[PDB]
């Protein structure tokens, strides 16, 4: 995966968890 690419996937999760 390499460190950076994983954190990118986290950034998506972040947007979704805002509301609910």
């Amino acid at each position: 995966y390499s460190d950076e690419l994983r954190q990118r996937l986290a950034a998506r999760l972040e947007a979704l968890k805002e509301n609910g």
